[PDB]
């Protein structure tokens, strides 16, 4: 085993330690600790993800990562070569085994930092040739806002959200249609930090986009319904 290597006997002490675990936890073939009931609402193929974020950002070195949770998906941005990858979150338990999963890997290019996106103050974050929001957008009070401060820092943005499929009924706030709703999404350690969230709806959800300078958008997978929707989309600014 080599020297780089944790001792399995501290891979197991300290995924045990963690759990409970969204995802889970499985290295070198062991699974050592199992996910929730509502992690299949998540991100399941972080390889896949990273692919198609690559498609989209192929010149991509310098990638903020928004509500990393276990760092799945960091790690597997991280990947590459010529990364590196800031990854934030904002649920302290979340971060713990974030920072295990990359010490576990030897992920030397990734940085994870608590951080609530609701207050943070992104200038403070330098530049980025593009972010990733998937899972997020529904766990805020003002999404718009969120995909602003996107906009402060990159010209790219990878977008996994749910928004919701009807306009009757919604309130306004700053001109945008609003479904406002207790925070109480399935998976608890998936929550945002605010007792409540908006969800947008789809037009809503574009002019957001268009207001924080996300000019180019592009639609890499929808499913809609009359209540939850999914979507996945590429957004570029000038
Ligand atoms: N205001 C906030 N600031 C920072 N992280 C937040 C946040 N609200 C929710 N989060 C975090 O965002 C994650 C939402 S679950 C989505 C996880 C991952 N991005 C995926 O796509 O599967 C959780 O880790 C949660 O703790």
């Amino acid at each position: 085993r080599g020297s780089h290597m944790m001792d399995r006997r501290e891979i197991q002490r300290r995924a045990k330690e963690l759990e409970p675990w969204v995802n889970g936890f499985e290295f070198e073939g062991i699974r050592y600790a199992e996910g929730s009931d509502h992690g299949y609402l998540l991100s399941q193929d972080p390889a896949d993800r990273a692919r198609a974020f690559y498609e989209a950002f192929p010149g991509a070195t310098r990638i903020l990562e928004l509500g990393a949770l276990e760092g799945a998906d960091t790690l597997a941005l991280a990947r590459q070569p010529g990364t590196s990858i800031l990854g934030l979150e904002g649920r302290e338990e979340n971060l713990r085994r974030a920072e295990f999963v990359m010490e576990v890997h030897g992920a030397t290019n990734v940085e994870l930092r608590i951080a609530d996106v609701e207050t943070l103050d992104f200038a403070t974050l330098g530049r980025f040739d593009a972010v990733l929001c998937a899972g997020l957008l529904y766990h805020v009070r003002e999404p718009w806002a969120l995909l602003k401060d996107a906009a402060r820092v990159s010209a790219g943005i990878y977008l996994s959200t749910h928004y919701w499929g009807s306009s009757d009924g919604l309130e306004t706030l700053d001109g945008y249609s609003v479904k406002h709703v207790r925070e109480e999404h399935p998976e608890p350690q998936a929550r945002g930090l605010s007792v409540d969230v908006r969800w947008l709806d789809r037009a809503s959800l574009f002019a957001a986009l268009e207001n924080a300078g996300f000019v180019e958008i592009e639609v890499l997978h929808e499913r809609t319904s009359a209540e939850v929707c999914d979507i996945v989309v590429v957004g570029r600014a000038r």
